[PDB]
């Protein structure tokens, strides 16, 4: 059972970082420049050396705020989390591997997870022994290409505004229960097994949209496209759809603190209480952070916690065959075992889950999904994301297929590869023309 060692655990330089902490949460010192900053940090760190690209990415986030707030910066919020870190009372942070069929869980009091995020946000969270980190150290650093420093940058905005907002919280919301799951799902299905299964289900509803998130849906349950090493990217130059939501929702960072360990394939990971502080438009290369408004839709997301599913994808390479039965019956057992999770939560609410980088056919990842939702007796909202082509598809497909049975639509699925339909046809058209045929 391994422990992620809080700076606590290193009493001799906790000294040294305690000491350095109360000085500025008490104003006893006060920082004058960011270059006073910088020196703090590598106190922090404990680092002979420094140069200046070390905290670039900071630097320049730093720089675009108005004299006003780089100020307040300087004088404020760093003491304020400084203060936050020394309400720390964990040395170390349990990484359990639930066995059979049960769940490793760990809790937090929102405020709590603040503390925690502070750490990372002071660059103050390794484990010297694995020369393994989870801060923000890689993320201030500064990179060759520029595009990776506006990542960088952009997520160094989200943390930002996340931690102002963790300071304004209100007696009441700091004591608000954030929930993490790492949760073991027992035996894995094989494809005859699933084919079987699937006689007694229908498929069930499915909702399309063109140009919804998955986090527009509140009250679903809502899909993390996760790496097996929940977060992905994050911490480093990740900014797809994982890393995006752990930039608007970073409680969710505090995952990186407890999951360790890659996923296995009967794993899921739920995390409950999340709410989300920021808004952004664009994604990896686009991705810019977005103050949150005050409308409607806003206020919601904001003050109402949410639900998330993280389930791995498999990472295909270009040879791989999707349609295997081997790799066909993984990712329903995945999908499933994350779907059938929080039955009181009736609505997936998912999309192209690992038809990115992961080179998943979205055809595919679509049908797997449906049956998964279906067999779990939910419905599903698909978020395609502006792809008008699969949307229309999809659409059709659904039209023919609801209420049809699962299991003759598993082996329809399985039968394109070999079909004569296969060089000419993408698997949801190769759906419809069967579909269409009947007539
Ligand atoms: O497995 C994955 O990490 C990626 C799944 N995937 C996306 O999430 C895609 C997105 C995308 O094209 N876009 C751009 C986009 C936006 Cl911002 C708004 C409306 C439509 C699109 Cl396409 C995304 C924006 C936000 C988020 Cl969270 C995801 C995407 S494309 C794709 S494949």
């Amino acid at each position: 059972d391994y422990q992620f060692p809080l700076p606590q655990k290193n009493s001799e330089l906790w000294i040294i970082q305690k000491k350095t902490l109360q000085d500025l949460s008490s104003g006893k010192q006060k920082l004058d420049s960011f270059q006073s900053l910088e020196s703090i940090l590598e106190i922090l760190r404990d680092s002979k050396n420094q140069n200046d690209e070390k905290y670039f990415n900071l630097k320049a986030v730093f720089e675009q705020l108005d004299k006003e707030e780089q100020t307040y910066f300087l004088e404020q919020f760093i003491p304020k989390i400084c203060q936050l870190v020394l309400k720390i009372k964990k040395k170390q942070l349990k990484n359990q591997i639930p066995k059979e069929s049960k769940i490793y869980e760990a809790a937090f009091s929102r405020e709590e997870i603040s503390y925690y995020v502070s750490c990372m946000f002071l660059c103050i969270l390794k484990d010297q022994d694995r020369k393994i980190y989870k801060d923000f150290r890689l993320i201030y650093l500064k990179d060759l290409v520029q595009q990776i420093n506006i990542r960088r940058q952009e997520k160094i905005k989200c943390f930002y505004e996340y931690l102002k907002q963790a300071l304004d919280f209100s007696e009441k919301e700091s004591k608000e229960v954030v929930i993490f799951q790492r949760i073991n799902c027992g035996q894995l299905e094989d494809y005859e097994n699933w084919v079987d299964k699937l006689k007694a289900i229908k498929l069930k509803n499915v909702q399309l949209t063109d140009d919804k998130l998955i986090e527009d849906f509140p009250g679903t349950l809502q899909v993390d496209f996760a790496n097996c090493d929940i977060g992905g990217g994050i911490l480093g130059n990740g900014l797809v759809q994982e890393e995006i939501r752990f930039c608007v929702c970073p409680e969710m960072l505090v995952s990186l603190l407890v999951f360790d360990q890659s996923m296995e394939a009967n794993e899921v990971i739920i995390m409950k209480g999340i709410k989300q502080y920021s808004d952004y438009q664009g994604y990896s290369n686009s991705f810019r952070f977005v103050k949150m408004g005050n409308s409607k839709i806003q206020k919601q997301k904001r003050t109402n916690p949410q639900t998330i599913l993280a389930i791995d994808a498999l990472c295909f390479n270009s040879s791989d065959n999707q349609f295997s039965e081997v790799n066909v019956s993984r990712e329903l057992n995945k999908s499933y075992m994350g779907f059938k999770q929080e039955d009181q939560l009736k609505t997936i609410s998912t999309g192209k889950w690992g038809c990115g980088a992961f080179l998943g056919v979205f055809d595919l990842k679509f049908a797997i999904q449906w049956i998964a939702s279906s067999r779990s007796n939910k419905k599903m909202i698909i978020c395609t994301f502006q792809d008008e082509q699969t949307t229309k598809q999809i659409q059709q497909v659904f039209d023919l297929y609801k209420q049809k049975n699962a299991s003759i639509f598993l082996k329809l699925v399985m039968d394109y590869p070999n079909s004569k339909y296969m060089e000419d046809y993408t698997l949801l058209e190769y759906l419809i023309e069967l579909g269409k045929e009947k007539a």
